[PDB]
């Protein structure tokens, strides 16, 4: 079997684009490793991807790995659009690229190297781990440093 | 003088994209109307635009309006980038058209038929108008029965 290993994410975001940052913890039998970073204008969803690409690029070495996120926008894209996106050459079905592909692409190379069992918690209350990733993640959405470079302006 | 009227709005969606709906009530010295519909595949931002554009396009005589909403979408839009938006002639700064241009020009276009005087509500307890929009618009969303034409798939 492969090394066990879990990790938990969050994004936020201080408006709609806005303010917004990431947070993101990986265990391996007792240690933990943080991830955040805050960026002046970005979105929720694509701290949410942000969160699992920088968690999962960590590993150094093929994982089975448990990935914990409340994200609606992450559960949507893995189990309902992936797929399609696969056999479509990364475009939507009216033949015109998808949003955020940058991330979700990204997101995807990231995929392949583990085996992944993903639980897709309600909210994130209840569990300590998910609560300190929001921490993290509205902490650094109040204390943006960075820009997101791949966030096309909308507005 | 203009004739007062009160304007609450709301939107509703299952998904992101997914079946959502819009509700609004209109209400003119104690008597009220509301308008909803549901649609199949939209977002909850473009509910929350159709429920104003609805609301105020129903007014026939220019008019005073007391525009309740709790829209961080809708609050977003007409206190930070609305002036931004006619000045760039709907385009981003990148000169790219801006997210859902089409509702938001169409409500623009409303708004400037009327004295809109918004009041930004922070919750639904204790807002009896603001809920009924919310149960207005959830319902629409479980009973969808028109497309929205002017979404463009991002997925
Ligand atoms: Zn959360
Ligand atoms: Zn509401």
């Amino acid at each position: 079997m492969l090394k066990q290993v879990e990790i938990f994410t969050d994004g936020s975001c201080l408006g709609n684009p806005g303010p917004g940052g990431y947070g993101a913890i990986l265990r391996y039998r007792g240690r933990e490793k943080t991830f955040s970073a805050g960026y002046t204008r970005t979105t929720n969803n694509r701290m949410e991807l942000m969160a699992a690409i920088v968690a999962l690029e960590a590993l150094k070495e093929h994982c089975e790995v448990i990935l914990s996120t409340d994200s609606q926008y992450v559960r949507q894209g893995i189990t309902q659009w992936i797929h399609n996106w696969k056999k479509r050459g990364w475009k939507t079905a009216d033949k015109k690229p998808v949003k955020n592909v940058d991330l979700w692409q990204r997101l995807d190379a990231a995929l392949g190297q583990h085996q992944i069992k993903w639980e897709w918690v309600k909210g994130h209350a209840g569990h300590p781990e998910n609560e300190r990733c929001d921490e993290l993640a509205r902490a650094a959405a109040m204390n943006p440093t960075l820009e997101d470079t791949g966030y096309q302006v909308e507005v």
